[PDB]
């Protein structure tokens, strides 16, 4: 499918799309006897959308041999080949079910009879299918992607089998490891390493030889596959918390120095996104660890080469967004949550709105919501992993409300469409540039790619790694809007409004 | 809390607001390929909105003795009074929780920092509190409503000693009963009835004298509260649907006289829609029967007088929602949605849903009658949704709570929304007009949402709030919302 | 694997086995001034059993292309031929997890220590294993068990393959199909039925003739296989309940003329009943049909063969009861249980203690959920929650499983009440035909025509226990441990 | 109503029922073959039980201000003078719901139609009823029994309200307070201590005049309520386990010379059983510590008193126990257990503490072991010992005393199937711990009026009662013996004890008049 719009807000030219939009905001100030001063602002804009997408584009995992690396190579093959398998459910057909923009839709508006339409979330504009990802990556362990699928236990067994003679032939580039960064157990995993010393042992020594070496594996792979565009993303074992000191990690240069100095605050993924913004390549963390030190997200402003992340959004942290999110807009004051899960996979291994209402929360009956969250190990789970929240509310009169909410299913097969989600929408903005419109002064402007923190990807990471002057914005609902907005304003539409005043008037 | 925008949008006559809105919305086709032709509308309007809002206003509850009116009534009361009352947990302070209205806040916009500000949800136009309610209505047991609140085993035992006084001046008019609609249970308890005989019996004859007899209700409590402005809504039992032929109850005209035929097509609820619909006040069905046939709708089209309703929209049903749609908005495919809910009291995607991979959504809905539990009613729902490559997932939704604590602020939501929307008329760009006599703008509340026909029922329950977040957006001249912060993601 | 008791007890003939066992229960009458009067009571008896089991136990499920008879001969055969399969996580072996007579132990007494020492349920007397089966049956429906496991969507791809020679090799016997007794949607695969009149269409008359097939059906499939022993299951879709009327299916010469008779009320599990206990074979009920009508009793009184059944008890059903029993066994007052669920099998297709506690009670992958709600002291409550996800065929083979080797086991057994007052004399007697000992199965227990129908599965694998304990010499599990409390 | 039974066994003297049995097991030994050779084992006893029960008993309950203390004083107060009280539920009559001795019945045969006969769990021998208990104890704390219950909230408001003339009257002794015991956020509440210095502080020296203390105080309870029999029950929050080392607490010897040097291995726990001891009056450990070391195992032998415990089995984990064993009888094979739990209480604030918690960590993985145990055939090196495990409790004050548990298990089924079990459980924890605390106190009174002798002088149980078991999550037992966690075998020995007395025998289920006839 694909999707025409009549409007004068834009024009297409040698594959390149050019739309105005108007940006409206306000701003707003509560003082003295409880009223809020809201001034409206208005600030033009052009948005520039290369319409040219790549024929292929190169996705470089770390951790390219665990669930999610295994997981995901299996699913462009199985998809792009149409690789049918077998189950005691009968043979089935690939898919890319859990992915947003291969499965969702959106409202493009209503037809004759005044009922909505829906599009598919990819047919508004141009973007990369997950079938045209040419994958490869590293991983401390050598075991090639069919042994990885093996051991992940993820995919049925005849799926493993059909793919088995092209999974075997994909193999893991040695990689970074620095043993004091994972968890304990790991010395064991780790046979495919290229910080080797003289009699080819550990060594944290030649960091900055090391940086060298994976922007080499970057320019390799590039060169050898044909490939104009690649992107990198961390979805190996989370590492230790770094901490940010100054004079080390502070700026670019410290950091730069640091990385050259072999410090202690150097760890792997810092080495891995470091050598992906020298490369110009955008990169994003999937790990919880806090790889984006001051200095580098200072790299990548530097460099003007995207960067985001910091943890995966599972899917039972997602479902208790939209569920207290839910609680809250309806009144209901949650005054515990009570989160638990556990799972047999590596993952777990290694791992083993208050504010917007003060009628609710205040002073007077409570500013707090007691909440615990605890993740056990318990392997003979697998990779199915189980998760329960309870939330016992307050209602009115003494009254109270007690909502469980119990998630089993296979962790990878949610967290894999998620990714290609991260991939698919960090492609298609590289694609886009756009200038603010001075209304004094006619033209004289240039056209700049968005701040190097892709944000726009905030609904696909627990912890958005937020910019400077402003306070991350997680909401489910509120960050999907945002992308499906954004598509809209791209080819000439305004935001949803859900007023359909074709029915409640006249 | 007050809010003031600074816009050239919004005009100011004697106690009137004048804003300027131009709607834009998109008409869609398709073609033979999957192309997708859209054509942008745009229609401008100015809506009016009366800021004189009612010193009080009058709520007339059917089932006035039951689980939701004697909550309502004790709610309205404790909080109007102050009325603090001890539990186990200690002396608490009456509340709303539970009401969007009353206890939900809505962004303005940012502030100096780029840091979202909250408002609350009614502080931006003027909105009648529920304390300011008068509040009666009909039921067919003659039981006080301080004897209605010890049946209902609803409230704190402690609030309703400290609320007997006034629960216990509180008596429900006389009701319509007309047994074959319900009966058996509610048969025994009725004896509060206005349809009897010469001997005293209760009747099905003489109908039309029974709508005659509710007009009249209606009136005489505008007249000994010093009320004009009133607001009916059901929270009765749920009656047996009706069937809607041709020449009984299709027209407002052949509805009438139906009526007067003591038709059997004519339930109780037909007849007060009608005198509320006469007597030009808003009527809302908080149950799930057919109580809007043709007829009435036309009626009250014809009257140009607010309907709204069908059934008030439970929490449980509020979560599925919520959930069903986060898990289709993500591309998971639900398969199963087995689910259960039982109670012992009185009371878009053809990526996934296509012909090749089928369209088919089993769900399984159980409802089960266990007094034991008495009000605290508890709500299973189970989801089996396909991931890709063959796997699944099962999402279990738990929910136990007190039905009437959640139902209570809802209907308080209602009362004040319609209150709030009758003061509310439009234009387009003539002399203004109001909303269609049925207001959807109330689905939100509502389980299954009356529409006009050749509409489809939208009923994302986020979508429905974003609708009215929007609504009181424009008419204080603000932009629906974009969420796209560009002051962050543009350099 | 075996067990040996010193005891003087027993006795061991040829290849049988005497057991003297001294019963004791007693007898209770409480007066109206509330006084209980217990009378105890003692009963001799000496039991025999056959330890010569069967080489091979014909087994013949009605039903056998169904979802727990294709599952039944899947693990015969795999764990027979030890067919190990591949699956997600790696290479599994075949067993028999969830059968209490393969897997489960039974406390034989304590070490030197004084600590428990256990032993196999089956190895305290000889029991047919069930890679001795030997499975046929009749189905509606003529697909070999190859297709039938494919069907089921029950068993794991890898083996469904690894057992596709050998299962493709079992196909069900045409049926006795009564259309008027199922659900209706199960008449679009019936196409392997032996009750085709004249014109070759399904007929309801002649139903004496269809007896006699089955008849013939059991005899041939002994024959045939140089069977000595069979057993018959029922394991079918769900029959309509049918009204037992007199002078119709009260007695065995009523029912056995109704057959003849064509008679309304003869339903093919009926017949299929009769010609079991005609063949002197063991029948059981899977279902909750009333299949075992008055009639059908005599028939097998009469006749001296065993009958047992009346729905294959489930999973959910065994949790709810210890669960129950647990509560009310504390003094804590159930007042709801709201049970609740829905599988993925033909079976759900198709399917489209209060009296103890005086006191606080005075004037294929199915997912269960029983929710209860009790009352504690001083106006608390409690609530209790019970979730359960499985493919009930998984649980419902290995029941299948102990049904036949328990059936077969009391088959082997027999009796003789003692009289003090006249020393020898008194043939051995077999169990009375209806054998409540497999009531830890079947959620609907068929009983006697004055008692109640015992549910609390407790008790029910204790009576079990004890009964193979009391033939081996053992006396009924105490668990005074006086080893302890006492010194 | 009362149990007569006729039977040659029972000698009912004046007060005096004097009781024939022979008791029967077995010894086994097996074979390298795979041989189990059994050998039946009898032992004839004789058993005395004093007919004659106080007509008041004593209760003093360490940790008497608590949720668990100020709930058993309240349900005694409520039940002894029938007061009924209010709720948005109606007016509720008080019970005992929730305890076997007073709520649970039990079979004692059948009537002339074959069915069963069942009668109340305390009406076959006399035993006393908890409205004639007499309770007092001691406290850390000193707020009366009415602000106990306010600051519990456990019970309904108007409960306490009626309940407030009598409960304000209730004060709790002082109590021996060694800080380094619990958990950590409790010395705020320490305002009610007996060992004081000079200046009126808290101070670990002098713990045999704390003895001394505890030992007198019982005495005068008894006393100043004209009592002959007394219990003690330690009720109150768990302490850390003691270090149990050699020349300290291995020997009674050791243990009195360790408490009269102050030996930091004396806890509180540790000082009340001795003194209890001293007195002759049974102490009953309801929290998971291991109060009941070596040494003072041996002076309850020496000076022949019941103790027992070791953790106030949950009902939750009792409904736990009870599920692992009918899946392992069913020859289902459990491969993982997920506890986890949040409560509100001083208990869950209590047991956040690792020393703590550790404590009740213990008693809860006991379980899983003994039905790994039992079982050969699905746990053995071939296909797996193995049984995933554990346990969460966390602590979140927004629930108080409503404790909310979940636990999940994973087992395998045949052919590669899987099944999950999830057990939801929700209630007021302390309403399932007072009656639990009821039975305990009944039972081992009921414990102390009976003697046995084996024959072919009477003797009294080993000091351990064991027979406590079923509401004790740690079963205390004797060197060389295995705790017995099977929930439902150790009903079946009380129910088995009990008929006994009266000429009984133990059930068997065999049923031989329906089955055979
Ligand atoms: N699996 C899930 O369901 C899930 C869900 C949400 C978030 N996450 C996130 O994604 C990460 C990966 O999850 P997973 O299931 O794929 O993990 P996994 O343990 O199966 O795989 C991680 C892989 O990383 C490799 N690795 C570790 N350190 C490395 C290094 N320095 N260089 C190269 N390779 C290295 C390991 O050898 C392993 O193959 C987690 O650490 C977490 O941050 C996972």
């Amino acid at each position: 499918t694909s999707v025409k719009v009549v409007t004068d807000k834009c024009t297409y030219k040698d594959n390149e799309l050019l739309t105005k939009y108007s940006y409206e905001n306000a701003v707003v100030t509560k003082t003295a006897s409880g009223r809020f001063d809201v001034t409206p602002t208005v600030q033009d804009y052009v948005f520039k959308l290369d319409l040219k997408k790549p024929e292929k584009l190169g996705i470089m995992l770390i951790g390219l041999g665990g669930n999610n690396g295994s997981t995901l190579v299996a699913s462009v093959l199985a998809n792009k080949h149409n690789v049918e398998f077998q189950t005691k459910e009968g043979v089935k057909q690939p898919n890319y079910f859990g992915s947003m923009t291969q499965c969702s839709t959106l409202k493009l508006g209503i037809d004759a009879e005044g009922n909505d339409v829906y599009a598919p979330f990819n047919s508004l504009l141009p973007m990369v299918s997950p079938n045209d990802f040419v994958v490869s990556g590293w991983d401390i362990n050598n075991a090639d992607l069919y042994e990885a699928m093996q051991r992940s236990q993820v995919l049925e067994y005849d799926l493993q089998q059909r793919l088995k003679a092209k999974m075997s032939l994909v193999k893991p580039l040695p990689s970074i490891y620095y043993p004091d960064f994972i968890a304990a157990n790991q010395d064991e995993r780790a046979n495919n390493c290229i910080n080797l010393d003289e009699k080819g042992n550990v060594t944290t020594r030649g960091k900055w030889t090391h940086l060298q070496r994976i922007r080499r594996d970057i320019q390799n792979f590039k060169e050898e596959n044909a490939l104009d565009k690649v992107i990198v993303l961390w979805t190996a074992n989370t590492e230790r918390y770094v901490e940010v000191s100054p004079g080390v990690n502070d700026t670019m240069e410290n950091l730069l120095q640091s990385i050259k100095n072999d410090h202690e605050e150097i760890a792997p993924s810092t080495i891995f996104a470091a050598a992906s913004i020298l490369e110009g390549v955008p990169y994003i963390n999937g790990s919880p660890q806090n790889t984006f030190v001051p200095g580098l997200v200072q790299l990548a402003e530097h460099e003007g080469t995207f960067i985001a992340g910091d943890d995966l959004k599972s899917g039972q942290t997602k479902l208790k967004s939209v569920l207290a999110q839910f609680l809250v807009d309806a009144g209901i004051k949650p005054v515990s949550i009570a989160s638990y899960n556990h799972l047999g996979n590596n993952d777990g291994y290694n791992l083993s709105i208050i504010a917007s209402n003060d009628i609710l929360y205040n002073d007077k009956l409570g500013k707090k919501v007691d909440h615990c969250i605890v993740i056990k190990y318990m392997k003979p789970v697998g990779d199915s992993k189980v998760a329960m929240d309870e939330y016992y509310s307050e209602l009115m009169l003494g009254g109270h409300n007690r909502i469980s909410i119990h998630n089993v299913c296979e962790d990878s097969l949610l967290a894999t469409p998620l990714i290609i989600d991260l991939l698919v929408m960090t492609e298609f903005c590289t694609r886009v540039s756009y200038k603010k419109v001075d209304p004094v002064k006619e033209d004289a402007g240039k056209f700049e790619n968005f701040y190097p923190v892709l944000t726009f990807l905030s609904y696909w990471l627990k912890a958005p790694l937020t910019r400077p002057g402003f306070h991350p914005v997680n909401g489910l609902n509120k960050q999907r809007t945002a992308l499906e907005n954004f598509l809209r304003l791209l080819i000439g539409l305004p935001s949803q409004n859900e007023l359909r005043f074709e029915e409640r008037l006249l």
